[PDB]
C-alpha cells in the first residue's frame, strides 16, 4: 500500500502555509498527508491547496477544548487579542490526548511536527511512530541561541552582527530543556528546516555540530499566487519602476500606537509611495504586490516568510524589527547584502527619522544600489534551485523509514 505522513503545524498562519508546501511536495512524492491543524486553521489555509490535491493532503481537525467564551474560531494565534495567548497555550496543551487519538486511528508512517509542540515528538513515541522536527523559520537565530550553551566565552565565530537585547513569561523555562533533549532515534537525528544554503551554510553547518543533527535544508518555502490585485494593480502599472514601498508587519504583533505613530512618520519623512492596510486584534494580496514593475521596497517586520518572499522576488529589504526572530533574521539580511536595517535608536523605541532616512537611501534615490545588485543576484540563485530542493529530504525520509522498519 502507499505511505502516509501526519503533519502538525504549529497553530500559526507562516507555519500553516510553510507546512503546507512541504505537504504539497509530498503529495507529488507519492505520499498520503494528513494535514492536520484546528478547524480555524484548516480553513485559513484551505484555499491555497488546489483541487488536485484532494485525493492525496486530508485535513485532520484537532480539537482543542472549547467554551462559548473561548470558541473554535479563536484556537489560533492569527488575529488573537496577547492576554488570551496564555489560554491557547493551555488549551493547545491539553489536545494531546487527542492528538493521540488521531494517531492511532490514522496510523501515519510519519510525524512531522512544527517545534512548537513537547507533547508530539513525545505522543508519537509511545505510538513508536518516527517523528521528524521541521523548523519553519532560520537556522541564524538558532545558532545565536545555542553558542553560549557550549561557548560562554567564544565570540560567534562567522558573523560580526551585534543586537541591543532593549528586546530583554516563563517560556524560557521550557525552551532551554530542548537543547539538552536527548536523541536515541534516527527519527530525531535530522530536522528539516525552511532555509537555503545561499542564505544560511554556515550556520546550517554550526547548527548540524551543535545539535549533534543532520539539518537537511527544504527552503524557501515561498507560496505563488494564482479580486483585490485589480485595483491594486491599477497603481503598481501606472507608476514608473521602481517608486514603492511595501508595509507589511504581520497577523500576531499589533505595532502599539506610539510605535505606530514613529513608523509613521518615517514613511512621510521618506517622501515615499506607500501601500498600506494594516489590522487590528479581533488582508491584502502581498506575494503578488512584491511581484511588480514599481516595487523596488520592502519594509518588513522580517518575519521568515517576508524575508524568504522578498528574496525569491528581489526586492529589497528595509527592515524595522520589533519581536522575537525579527532583529536576528534583520541582522542576516544586511549581512547577506539583500537589504539595510535601520538601526533602531539608542533608546528603547523606534527611531521616527532613522525609517526615514532608508527608505528614501534605496528606494526613491539609488544610494545604496549594492543592495540591489544583491538582490537580484540572489532571487537568480533561488528560482535556478528547482526539484532538488526536495532531493536531500526525500533520501533521508526513506532512510528512516527502513531503519525503523527493521525495529519491529
Amino acid at each position: 500500500d502507499t505511505t502516509t505522513i501526519l503533519m502538525l503545524p504549529w497553530l500559526g498562519y507562516g507555519h500553516l502555509s510553510a507546512f503546507l508546501e512541504l505537504a504539497k511536495s509530498l503529495s507529488r512524492r507519492n505520499f498520503h498527508i494528513y494535514f492536520c491543524s484546528t478547524s480555524v486553521n484548516l480553513d485559513a489555509i484551505k484555499p491555497k491547496l488546489p483541487s488536485s490535491f484532494s485525493d492525496s493532503i486530508q485535513f485532520v481537525e484537532l480539537h482543542l477544548p472549547s467554551s462559548p467564551e473561548f470558541p473554535p474560531h479563536l484556537h489560533t494565534t492569527n488575529g488573537l487579542p496577547p492576554t488570551l495567548m496564555p489560554a491557547l497555550h493551555q488549551a493547545f496543551s491539553m489536545a494531546a490526548q487527542h492528538f493521540e487519538s488521531i494517531l492511532q486511528t490514522l496510523a501515519p508512517h510519519l510525524l512531522i511536527y512544527d517545534s512548537l509542540q513537547p507533547w508530539a515528538p513525545r505522543v508519537a513515541s509511545s505510538l513508536k511512530i518516527p517523528a521528524i522536527n521541521f523548523n519553519t523559520t532560520g537556522v541564524f537565530v538558532i545558532s545565536q541561541g545555542l553558542h553560549p550553551i557550549h561557548y560562554p566565552h567564544s565570540k560567534f565565530p562567522f558573523s560580526e552582527f551585534v543586537l541591543h537585547n532593549h528586546w530583554k513569561s516563563t517560556e524560557r523555562t521550557r525552551k532551554r530543556g530542548e537543547a539538552f533533549l536527548y536523541c536515541l532515534h534516527a527519527s530525531c537525528s535530522v530536522i528539516l528546516i525552511n532555509s537555503f544554503r545561499e542564505l544560511e551554510g554556515k550556520y546550517m553547518d554550526y547548527l548540524s555540530v551543535l545539535l549533534n543533527k543532520k539539518v537537511v535544508p527544504v527552503g524557501p518555502l515561498v507560496y505563488e499566487p494564482n479580486e483585490g490585485y485589480s485595483s491594486i494593480k491599477n497603481w503598481l502599472d501606472k507608476k514608473e519602476p521602481s517608486s514603492t514601498v511595501f508595509v507589511s508587519f504581520g497577523s500576531e504583533y499589533f505595532p502599539s500606537k506610539e510605535e505606530m505613530e514613529e513608523i509613521a512618520h518615517g514613511l512621510e519623512a521618506s517622501e515615499v509611495n506607500f501601500i498600506w492596510v494594516v489590522r487590528f486584534p479581533q488582508w491584502a494580496p502581498q506575494a503578488k504586490i512584491l511581484k511588480h514593475w514599481s516595487t523596488g521596497g520592502f519594509v518588513s517586520h522580517c518575519g521568515w516568510n517576508s524575508v524568504m518572499e522578498s528574496m525569491m522576488f528581489g526586492v529589497p529589504i528595509i527592515g524595522v524589527p520589533m519581536h522575537v526572530d525579527q532583529p536576528f533574521n534583520a541582522g542576516l539580511v544586511e549581512e547577506a547584502g539583500v537589504g539595510v536595517e535601520a538601526k533602531r535608536d539608542p533608546d528603547g523605541k523606534i527611531q521616527r527619522d532613522e525609517v526615514a532616512k532608508l527608505i528614501k537611501e534605496v528606494v526613491v534615490e539609488k544610494t545604496r544600489e549594492d543592495v540591489r545588485k544583491k538582490a537580484r543576484e540572489m532571487s537568480e540563485i533561488l528560482r535556478s534551485k528547482g526539484e532538488e530542493k526536495f532531493d536531500e529530504m526525500v533520501a533521508e525520509i526513506s532512510l528512516l523509514l527502513k531503519i525503523e522498519h527493521h525495529h519491529h
